[PDB]
């Protein structure tokens, strides 16, 4: 799976929602299908969001980069830690679940 490709994709087409502070949100809602995390999300930060990803059954892919490197991937002037996505759109990202 091309995960820049079809994160932009689904950033083009469907929804994607950026930060910790969202995803978890969109865990404990449950409104996000799939959520990514930045191999180097912040250990407390990166501990609380995959408990509630668990907690919910949603799927958690860490991105094998650094934040900084997943914020420019979805041409963000600011890093990025983790992602839910709640509509892939045309894509293929819940393929990484």
């Amino acid at each position: 799976v091309d995960f820049a490709f079809e994160l932009r994709k689904a950033q083009d087409t469907g929804k994607i929602v950026m930060g910790a502070r969202k995803s978890i949100q969109y865990a404990k809602m449950g409104g996000a299908k799939l959520i990514i995390v930045a191999r180097n999300a912040r250990p407390d930060i990166k501990e609380d969001i995959e408990y509630y990803a668990r907690l919910s059954g949603i799927p958690v892919y860490e991105f094998e980069g650094t934040s900084v490197e997943l914020g420019t991937l979805l041409g963000r002037p600011h890093t990025v830690s983790a992602l839910a996505v709640v509509d892939p759109g045309e894509s293929r990202i819940l393929a990484l679940g």
